[PDB]
């Protein structure tokens, strides 16, 4: 147990709409976690948008997954005590050339 | 002041190498922050890699910036007390068609 005190008081999305692998944001809620709200990226298409503005299945949109840390209420339902925990989240999409 | 207790004991770019907007990782260190080490994505090219494996400058690789939370030592140098803080980090790269 390495217990520390944390003060939770903290003191373009239209540019990425031009991506060849565009994505939408999905709101992910968990009342036993801090942050309770996490916005997850979901690729709009299986393929990538080509030079003509059409979805081209010769390339694939893939989510960029990142490991992040979240606070898990410990004991469960605790409003003021937590344990650090690792989860995988989608932070955007990229276009890849298949194998 | 919204002070909570946190147990820091966790219970426990090469993947996307085929991207048309590939990136490398850059190590960012700050001893006054938790995590002290943060890996930032840097786009390998200004343009995007086409089907032939050549860089095409009619499209741009752009870093995807996201707001993440970090712990800032408060008071400075404190080993056991922090304040939650927002920072902007580059999490990967995407290929965009420029504003024409
Ligand atoms: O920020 C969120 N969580 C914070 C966090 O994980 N910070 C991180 N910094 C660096 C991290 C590792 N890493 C890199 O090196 N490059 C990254 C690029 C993208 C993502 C992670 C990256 S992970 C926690 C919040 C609780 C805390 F304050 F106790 C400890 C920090 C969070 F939960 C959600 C945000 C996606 C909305």
């Amino acid at each position: 147990p390495r217990t520390v005190m944390v003060n939770l008081n903290i003191h373009s999305s239209d540019y990425y709409n031009r991506s060849t692998s565009p994505w939408n944001l999905h709101r992910n809620e968990d009342p036993e976690r801090y942050p309770s709200v996490i916005w997850e990226a979901k690729c709009r298409h299986l393929g990538c948008i080509n030079a003509d503005g059409n979805v081209d299945y010769h390339m694939n949109s893939v989510p960029i997954q990142q490991e992040i840390l979240v606070l898990r209420r410990e004991p469960p339902h605790s409003p003021n005590s937590f344990r650090l925990e690792k989860i995988l989240v989608s932070v955007g999409c990229t276009c890849v050339t298949p194998i």
